[PDB]
């Protein structure tokens, strides 16, 4: 079996992307941020605290007639930007795009960070890291992805994410039309639960190709680009005018000025990143000081290939019993 579902990015600068997803008995669609960087199928519910939901589809497993509480099992995640949220677990019929799932953990959010709150368009998180990552204690869950291995022609997903507009997330097969060339795929490591590989290296521009070891994740559910501040620091310098600012927390740049593209290595093969991708718009209404979207991986102690690098590529998320990343360009 297959599934196929198309991507929307929620607003006009691409911070996050939103996929209606099926839950229950009869359907409950609700629009989710689907995370390659954490392991929790969650919702905001009925059983949500009132004052905590501002506009977000709630989940209500009372309505749903496949749904059944897990007895005694609880949740409770922190997100790299400080986001948190908890509550029990339900076990529901879950389709994605025409994949269905029978007996998946839906994890039920009793309170939210307020980040998700003021955010009324993202009605939960569907994570697709590996299991090992999943917060349900004291019986571990399994993510949709591994719940859905053993139906799919093929165990794989891919991520065709637009760049101000919609793309695909795939289940059990590789569009052959969806890219250019040939896909080069790179070994992944598991052993943090993340899709974690080694790019070859970087170029700013047109620049000489700097051949170095940039271990980092693919993780769909991060907005921006973070990479080791020698990297962050060589594209920035050929902005000009551009700074890193304490204030704002990162690197500012005048939005008069045109930005470089960056290419990152796969293997033997280039992945180019268009100038453009890396504008996230004025810092406050009507600043001329813009925002950018490569930033330094200093403070969060891991290298992130977030959307702006992702949405340049298309991705294949290879689940076989030895995992790779494919990347080809479109």
């Amino acid at each position: 079996s297959t599934g196929s579902a198309t991507t929307t990015p929620i607003d006009s600068l691409d911070d996050a992307y939103i996929t209606p997803v099926q839950i229950g008995t009869p359907a409950q669609t609700l629009n989710l941020d689907f995370d390659t960087g954490s392991s929790d199928l969650w919702v905001f519910s009925s059983e949500t605290t009132a004052s905590e939901v501002d506009g977000q589809t709630i989940y209500t497993p009372s309505k749903s007639t496949t749904a059944k509480l897990l007895s005694g099992a609880t949740w409770s995640i922190s997100y790299g930007d400080g986001s948190s949220s908890s509550g029990d677990v339900y076990t529901d019929t879950v389709s994605v795009g025409g994949l269905t799932v029978t007996g998946q953990a839906v994890e039920s959010a009793k309170k939210v960070s307020s980040s998700f709150t003021e955010d009324s368009t993202i009605d939960g998180l569907l994570g697709l890291a590996f299991s090992t990552l999943n917060t349900v204690s004291p019986t571990q869950q399994k993510t949709f992805f591994d719940n859905a291995k053993a139906s799919l022609d093929s165990p794989v997903f891919t991520a065709d994410l637009g760049y101000h507009a919609p793309g695909t997330y795939n289940f059990g097969f590789i569009d052959t039309t969806a890219y250019t060339g040939s896909i080069t795929y790179t070994a992944v490591s598991t052993k943090q639960g993340f899709w974690e590989w080694t790019s070859t290296g970087y170029a700013v521009g047109s620049g000489t190709f700097k051949s170095t070891s940039i271990d980092g994740i693919a993780d769909t559910g991060t907005t921006l680009l973070y990479l080791p501040a020698t990297v962050v620091s060589a594209y920035w310098a050929q902005v000009s005018g551009a700074k890193s600012s304490s204030s704002v927390g990162g690197y500012v740049f005048p939005c008069s000025a045109t930005l470089p593209s960056f290419t990152f290595g796969v293997g033997s093969a280039r992945i180019v990143i268009p100038g453009d991708y890396i504008d996230f718009g004025p810092i406050s209404t009507g600043s001329s000081s813009c925002f950018g979207g490569i930033q330094s991986s200093a403070g969060i102690g891991i290298n992130i290939f977030g959307d702006v690098a992702l949405k340049a590529a298309f991705v294949v998320f290879n689940g076989a019993t030895t995992p790779t990343l494919g990347f080809a360009s479109k």
